[PDB]
């Protein structure tokens, strides 16, 4: 029984999973949080928070390697999947890692200096410690490359696109890809003749229009800061307003880059929490700023779901996924109520069911469009790309 | 036969019309272009481009006053309507100008320093030269004040809204108001039970969702720079991308404020023209960058039309208006083709007809939603507010 090791190297941490090739089931999971800071640590299955103590990316993956051996599965690791933040224009699908790929990832790395350089550090690490194991790079952008120029071009001068590569890329691609596939089976739809909208709702939120199995439009942009309002992210913001704030408050563009990214969104409006469970409780106890933040969140989601429906010849499904998408009875229903124009009717018995019910339809019978919850599994999708590329002669 | 003088004071010019109260018909029109620069001039009906020569706002309106007397209609001016750019939060409808109103306009003037200070200069001028004539202020934002918080709140921290007034305002309000009214008669719809989308397409472009006679959503934001891609305006732009451009190109926020406003949009992508007639010709002669700019323009309009449909309980009409909306057979049809998802069918015989056919339906019979062209008349709407307020005891 061979296994796939899945690595996601964030700026602050290293997430990992060990999935069994046979069944695509998680055997082990963990995180190396607070990376290379004065205090560094890893917690496998949240069962024993061990201490790294000021160790870097290389030593952190070396600690995960020790525990892979402590559980006698090191010699079972047939594949390693790397989650990559930004593939730029060069990467349209998942690849087997070579020296060339690294060069190409290094090339597009200015587009996301934070996450991408950490992704490479992980590639460098896993290579060093697992050299005779095939390694795969899976990109968070690659799915969205089917977008036509009219969908990815900004209104800016042409030079910014041709000389600097300023355009829409999109994110959550792996999630959007994974969910859309499952939707074809759940909704019983012919991929090649289908129109779906997928709402990835988590601390990061994005919408994707999938026409005939292809990503035709997506909510996020060049950076994850465009589109929906999120946990701490503002979403769509008037650039004139931002320029007006800069000249008024005296804050630099760097200052606002922190505000938009880390202080805005749900956290911004409520002034209470990035977390939705808190805000749902707050509103229940008569807190208006939380109610506002939620109603706004809902409104901006409804706008982009309906917006993205334009890039379809026909609408068949709206699919909810992500932390919020899967677990919030409230947000889902408020969003569907907001989309009555599209002829949606909801089944509140079905919409009441918790996530444990997995892939489920939540729309009543007379509805023009099928609504559904499909739990996202990025780890399974990464493993599947790896397994496929595992049979390839390189 | 009394008349209404209509004044629109831009940063660079002063537009004016003389409409007859009896029939609401234009008797005289003109412009005082290149204002207070080394060379200043006015052209009435484009019939004799006279020379002001370095004269300011006060002297320019004094020149228009001379020509009003030269045509023996000065003693007929019963009302004066002022087009005001930004009403802020204080102005929900059109008002009779008093000292209080001026104070209040001065208060919200930081929200639009360029246009608003020029608007006041015009108010100061018309007051001086026409003191015993009632004067009305009509706001380009007032219509959009029916927007709910979830529609006008940005994802930014709450303070920017409460202490600085950062929120969506919207523009083309007078146009959106005027067109929507006419739509009720043309489409034979009960205002109090209706859902319309209005696409104002000109050198400035904006979309408005009108639910039961009320503006519920609009494309533009705090400033006219948000929303659709326009002539020289970028439209919706990833703030992360703009921050990335700033740190990469070395340009300041002031530099980008010029680029977004005056160098981007249709002019930006094509690198040819702000004007659409040129780009339509260019594409015909096999120019891809013009074809791209148009296809993009179309895509971003379709997105926001469908987007804004979310704020409706039911969709009854899509209404095209503005320079482009009224005169471009191409753009209209490309937009409707892009909205097939909403069950629109077009009548290409009807869509072929030039603007001379005025208020017209352009959708075929089996269509789920009625499409129509309604020529906008801001001047008529301003006069109507003035005439109404003309019967009021103040
Ligand atoms: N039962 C629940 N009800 C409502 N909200 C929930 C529930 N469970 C989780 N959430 C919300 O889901 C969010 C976390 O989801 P998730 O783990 O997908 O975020 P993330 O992984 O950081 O973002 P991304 O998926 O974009 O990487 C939190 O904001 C939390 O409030
Ligand atoms: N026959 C036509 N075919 C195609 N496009 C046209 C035609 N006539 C005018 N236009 C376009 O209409 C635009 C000008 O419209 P308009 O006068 O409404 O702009 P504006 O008044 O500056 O903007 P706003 O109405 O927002 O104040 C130009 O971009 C022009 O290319």
């Amino acid at each position: 029984f061979p296994v796939v090791l899945v690595i996601n190297c964030g700026s602050s941490s290293i997430k990992f999973s060990v999935l069994d090739v046979a069944t695509c089931d998680v055997l082990m999971a963990g995180i190396a949080d607070g990376m290379n800071t004065e205090n560094a640590f890893l917690s496998i299955n949240g069962d024993k928070p061990i201490n790294l103590a000021h160790s870097n990316y290389e030593d952190a993956l070396k600690a995960i390697a020790f525990e892979l051996e402590k559980r006698d599965l090191t010699d079972s690791v047939a594949l390693i999947g790397h989650r990559i933040a930004h593939g730029g224009e060069l990467f349209t699908q998942s690849v087997i890692i070579t020296d060339e790929i690294i060069d190409n990832i290094r090339r597009v790395s200015p587009l996301a200096p934070l996450h991408n350089y950490a992704n490479l550090s992980g590639i460098d690490a896993a290579r060093h410690l697992f050299p005779a194991v095939r390694q795969v790079a899976v990109f968070d952008t690659s799915f969205h490359q089917t977008l036509a120029p009219e969908a990815y071009l900004y209104g800016l001068p042409w030079e910014y696109f041709s000389s600097l590569g300023v355009r829409r890329y999109g994110f959550h691609g792996t999630s959007h890809r994974y969910v859309s596939r499952r939707a074809y089976e759940l909704l019983d739809l012919d991929e090649k003749d289908s129109g779906l909208i997928v709402a990835h709702l988590g601390n990061g939120a994005s919408i994707c229009a999938v026409r005939n199995g292809q990503s035709v439009d997506t909510s996020m942009g060049m950076t994850p800061l465009e589109g929906l309002m999120m946990g701490t992210r503002s979403g769509d913001v008037d650039f004139g307003a931002m320029a007006w704030i800069a000249k008024e408050t005296g804050q630099t563009l760097s200052d606002l880059e922190r505000v938009v990214n880390k202080e805005s969104g749900l956290l911004g409006i409520s002034g209470l929490s990035s977390d939705l469970r808190v805000l749902e409780k707050a509103w229940h106890e008569g807190h208006e700023r939380a109610r506002l933040a939620i109603k706004t969140f809902v409104h901006r989601i409804a706008r982009h779901i309906a917006g993205h429906a334009a890039s379809l010849h026909r609408l068949d499904g709206i699919i909810f996924t992500g932390g919020i998408g899967e677990n919030s009875v409230l947000i889902r229903q408020l969003v569907i109520e907001h989309l009555g124009v599209l002829g949606l009717t909801l089944d509140v018995e079905m919409n009441k069911q918790p996530n444990s019910h997995g892939e489920r339809i939540i729309s009543a019978n007379p509805s023009q469009v099928i609504c559904a919850v499909i739990p996202t599994n990025e780890e399974k999708m990464i493993a599947l790309d790896a397994i496929h590329l595992g049979n390839v002669k390189a």
